[PDB]
């Protein structure tokens, strides 16, 4: 008999202390404006209804969609071109998780709200967005296929092809489903080796009549996302009978194909390799060699590009559900955080440094959730055919400018966000850092933030009308402002000051006179940034005038966001063509 | 016979075109503004040494240290608890070019330099940091144990322990040195579960005394960045003969340790896990499990914290070398590419609105590289006992407010710089994420924005008067302005006008104490970001004004960075107490309690 | 307007030939020996419901199981000690065809 050896064995002791992290919240309930503002937006009896699946939805995502969107992130997809015998096959092996991800979305209806005949466009765009806004931080890159689903309805449906096209009528169908063994997603193949931004100069891909208007297209897509998808839209240049195409924009027509045929094996395709991702590492993104693909040409020949404009609206206003989704989550768990994590004896909830900083990430993000929510709110009127001219006029100029001011914010908001949780706020096993890599797609990706801010002007220029229904629709905003309150007053003194400065600025910059000196372009993005703050600053303040659902935390937010930041950041000076050389000199300094 | 079938091989026919990437160029050369600066901040002699020096080894950045740094992140590190017959090993895996470049840094005297006795103390900080500038965005992460070995250096020869203490004395001799076969580094071993920020309130590692001044050490260590260091320093609790330990700042005291014994066996330490980090990813950041750690007590019991305040200050410079490193490289990286990428039928570079993006970084990163050179000046005298009382008091003053300052412009900048490529830039394959991923440590370790915005109040509540010692440094500045340019006179104004109006605020802000109403440290931030645009600002005034080595663009980056961005953006109304009941309204609104 | 370039998109040529693979018969039907081995050790009745049953498994096996096993190897399990927030957790990550 011996001693008994159990005292030499155990587990290791470190400590006993280990810090909770963040939670989850229902971010339905929990977000600070969404249900006040869709309180406001809405009738009262369509506000119970989508109040009522949203709150519902909010209680899926804690409990199941954040769970399959981190495990589409832990379990990123793959490409094999061959199988074991030698036969080319470019096998796809996406985790469960992500098509698990896509069922979810067809049976909540993310697209199918969008369109639902019995219900006011009105209504549904603005429950739509909504319900995207809460699924987008948790859905591990399932909204990016959601956008490019809703872009494809949206064009195909434009285009006037329903039920009288057959493959687009289908199409859309499946799109639109809520059967998740029906529903059908979309990608669009646009971007080239050549160019992105530009496709009138870098679109590289052929289409060989077959017959009618069923063309074989030969090319290279060199981003193509969510390569699991079911059809695509994809711009080419028809080939004549001379063996000949048009170079630029009106050598283009705009194509659909389904991805797969009959039997499930590529139409004409290969998947030449996955991108090796910043972010978006949850969804498939190919570079594709296309050698006879089978499509149909739909819309008008050499009106491609205008036949994929129907869809910009609804593409731009996806990815600024993405940026806000990402702002307000990073916020919401850091908020979470801050009244768990003790700092020098108290919680970082009652330290007032931190509370300031965050204050100021609140401020800004819920200028752009109304933002977010006058964009939604214009295209459903748009769509119901009930748009004043001022109103139609808006939808053209919010999309970009609501598109590139949220990406814009985004990556330094998430930034601050993850400084919040200190060290941890950095480690990958968190998922925190994923919000930040998965922002920065949205300032880049459906146009960058400059190229965007060269199509605010477009939008505008030279015509004047654009800058004058501006002003009609601010000033219908200021016009309910409680100015007994002394806040509210000076907020909306100072939208009408940036608003004044703005416009005589470009009408200065107008002047026939001094064309030869100024360079609009180059201010581009501080004249895209001012008409977002302008319009968010007044749309602030109607909300915190509205007695019947605004809080003391409303009308803070509006004196912040209008007084305490400049609205307008734009000096005469900045136009002078002079001021191009001067840039010029700075940058290139010593370049070899 | 058959008919040949060799038409039937043929690779993939993939249209022909394929987009030129950005070339980095030698980045001492091609630099906008680090060789004029150098030339007005170092003696005529000096100066040729030092650019001889630094040109040289841009050249070897390009050439070999670029592609090992690449290389550090492709094969990351990885850690084996066991060996295969149930041994407890702890086996870090690193890659080669890890230790190739820790190697190159001994070669190069990126530690030497700094410490180097026959060269004037003001100079060599100039070169060291000058040369860190050149490596750190090319260095795997190596920027780190680098910093941490400056720091360590620094702290024991400021404990006068060189010549005295077993241990100190063979690290100062090893971590200084340029012999690759015996060169050391140091880690740092602060950070803990309960508190990082707050590691009086954090820290629970308690040290049991074996004989004099050596102890056991028996905690866990949350964040331990480079374990394949040769010796780290490190706070614990003395354990008195009852048993007992203090709690609070106190109770800390600092030791100096060796990683691995003689045999190369770990020094009762157990590497639990690496981090699986977001950037930094080349790094090896482990978690450790002491338990029976040999360790020296080295400076006073119950002053740890002090002990190891020239640790904190020596990495927070290097940490902002890090963030202007990334800064200036995306800026170089992106610009070289704008004069390749067509867009809309010519280059990048032809189009207004991309300069004017580019020009706002540029003016941006000038300012900051010009207090990161008053901090290498301002340190490099203060070694060699020249400092007057302004520049000691500006010394203290300038580490957090750069390091904050620099740490936070970072990631936005990085993140717009990765921008100029589209869809490339986040192409991890491309290189240039990892700027951004990285970049984004700078702003979170060796203490977050808003911590060391709290040590900025810390220095002025000492203490003597860090306020009219400021108002004394940028007068100096601005006098010897060059006023007959009409832009720097307005620079100038802008400067004494941003000055006024903060040291009013401030002075009404101590006046007002007593009532109960006024809380500084709510608007500590803003506080520090101001003292970082005014000093920055009148940096760059006096530069331009020199018209010796000054050129246009210098002139014109004066005027833009003091005129046309709000040098002080702070107002008396965010001092008040009531204020934080509205932020805590908005912070909380709907909060799921 | 431009010569199109079609031609210059063109997937590889490999020569045309790859070999088939074995096929998995149902191993019930297909094995030399054990229906028969079965038939003399089992009273006749009882020798109809087990091979029926042996049967029916064994499209199973050749429709389901064998694909399942093979994801199995596929997407080997793995530990992870802690949780990210410093807790010791144990947790065996096993794919879902294992289940
Ligand atoms: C975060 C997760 C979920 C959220 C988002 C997920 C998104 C998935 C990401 C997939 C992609 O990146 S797909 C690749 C997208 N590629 C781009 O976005 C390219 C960016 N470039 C541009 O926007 C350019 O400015 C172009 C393409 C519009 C320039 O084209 P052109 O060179 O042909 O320029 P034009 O000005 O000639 O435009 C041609 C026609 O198109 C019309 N058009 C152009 N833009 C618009 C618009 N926004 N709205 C209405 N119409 C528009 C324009 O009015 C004009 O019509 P007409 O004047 O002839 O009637
Ligand atoms: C990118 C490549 C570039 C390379 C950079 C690589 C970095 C490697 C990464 C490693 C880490 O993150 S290591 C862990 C970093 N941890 C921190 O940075 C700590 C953050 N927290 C603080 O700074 C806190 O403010 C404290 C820890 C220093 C709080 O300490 P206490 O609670 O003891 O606060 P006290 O204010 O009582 O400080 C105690 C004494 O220490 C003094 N002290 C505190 N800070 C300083 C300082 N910075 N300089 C001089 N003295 C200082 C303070 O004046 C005081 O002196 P006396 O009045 O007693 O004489
Ligand atoms: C993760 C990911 C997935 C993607 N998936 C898809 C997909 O499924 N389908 C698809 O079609 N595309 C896809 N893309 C591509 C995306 O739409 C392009 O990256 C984007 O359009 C930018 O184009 P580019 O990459 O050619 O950038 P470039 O145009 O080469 O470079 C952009 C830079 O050039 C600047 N620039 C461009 N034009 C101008 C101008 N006129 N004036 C001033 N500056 C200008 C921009 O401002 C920016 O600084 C994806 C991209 C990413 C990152
Ligand atoms: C890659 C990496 C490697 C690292 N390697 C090392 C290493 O080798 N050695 C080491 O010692 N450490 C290391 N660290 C740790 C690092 O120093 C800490 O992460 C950092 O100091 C922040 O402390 P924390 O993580 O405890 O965050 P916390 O202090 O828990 O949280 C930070 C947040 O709390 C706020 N906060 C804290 N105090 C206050 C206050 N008084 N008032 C208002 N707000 C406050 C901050 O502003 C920030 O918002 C490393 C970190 C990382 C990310």
């Amino acid at each position: 008999t011996i001693t008994a050896r159990h005292t030499q064995y155990s587990h290791a002791k470190t400590g006993g202390f280990s810090q909770t992290g963040p939670t989850l919240h229902n971010p339905y309930k929990d977000d600070p404006i969404l249900d006040r503002t869709l309180r406001r937006l809405l009738p009262e009896s369509e506000y119970m209804r989508v109040a009522a699946d949203l709150s519902k939805f909010g209680d899926r995502i804690t409990s199941e969609v954040e769970h399959l969107g981190r495990q589409a992130e832990l379990e990123q997809p793959r490409l094999e071109h061959q199988d074991a015998w030698g036969k080319r096959v470019d096998k796809l092996i996406v985790c469960n998780e992500w098509h698990k991800l896509k069922q979810i979305c067809a049976e909540e209806g993310v697209i199918s709200i969008g369109y639902e005949d019995s219900v006011d466009p009105f209504v549904r765009r603005i429950h739509q967005v909504a319900k995207l806004f809460l699924f987008s931080p948790s859905a591990g890159l399932v909204s990016c296929p959601m956008a490019m689903t809703d872009g494809a309805v949206k064009t195909l449906t434009s285009l006037n092809l329903y039920g009288k096209h057959k493959l687009a009528t289908e199409a859309v169908d499946r799109l639109r489903s809520r059967d998740p063994s029906k529903a059908w997603t979309s990608g669009q193949w646009m971007t080239e080796k050549k160019g992105g931004s530009d496709v009138a100069g870098g679109c590289d891909t052929y289409a060989v009549q077959i017959d009618k208007d069923t063309y074989r297209l030969h090319g290279y897509k060199w981003f193509s996302s969510a390569v699991d998808a079911d059809v695509a839209l994809t711009l080419a240049r028809i080939v004549d009978s001379d063996g000949n195409a048009l170079e630029g924009s009106r050598g283009l027509s705009l194509f659909l194909l389904k991805i797969r045929d009959e039997s499930g094996n590529l139409n004409g395709i290969q998947m030449v390799r996955l991108k090796n991702k910043l972010g978006t590492k949850q969804l498939p993104t190919a570079e594709l060699l296309l050698d006879g693909a089978i499509a149909e040409r739909i819309g008008d020949q050499g009106r491609g590009v205008a036949g994929i404009s129907n869809m910009l609206n609804i593409t731009r206003i996806h990815n600024a559900v993405a940026s806000l989704g990402y702002m307000r989550r990073i916020i919401s768990l850091a908020r979470d955080y801050s009244t768990k994590r003790v700092v020098f004896g108290q919680t970082q909830s009652k330290w007032p440094l931190h509370t300031t900083t965050l204050a100021k990430m609140e401020v800004d993000t819920r200028g752009s959730m109304l933002l977010l929510f006058e964009a939604a709110r214009l295209l459903g009127l748009s769509e119901a055919g009930k748009s004043s001219d001022v109103e139609a006029m808006m939808l053209r100029l919010i999309t970009p400018v609501l598109k590139l001011y949220a990406g814009k914010q985004a990556v330094p908001m998430v930034s601050e966000g993850i400084e919040c949780f200190g060290g941890q706020g950095y480690m990958e096993d968190t998922g925190l850092p994923t919000l930040l890599r998965d922002a920065q797609v949205t300032p880049i990706w459906e146009g960058t933030t400059n190229v965007l801010s060269l199509d605010v002007l477009r939008v505008f220029s030279g015509k004047e009308n654009i800058l004058l229904a501006f002003g009609k629709r601010v000033e219908q905003l200021l016009g309910n402002t409680k100015t007994e309150d002394e806040k509210l007053k000076k907020s909306k003194e100072a939208v009408e000051s940036a608003l004044k400065q703005l416009q005589k600025l470009l009408v200065k910059a107008s002047d026939s006179a001094i064309q030869g000196e100024t360079r609009i372009d180059s201010v581009a993005r501080h004249i895209a940034f001012t008409i977002a703050r302008i319009y968010s600053g007044a749309l602030l303040i109607d909300h915190a005038s509205d007695s019947s659902v605004a809080n003391q935390s409303d009308i803070e937010v509006a004196y912040r966001y209008c007084c305490e930041q400049p609205l307008i950041d734009l000096r005469w000076e900045w136009f002078a063509s002079e001021r191009v050389k001067a840039d010029r000199e700075i940058v290139f300094d010593n370049f070899t």
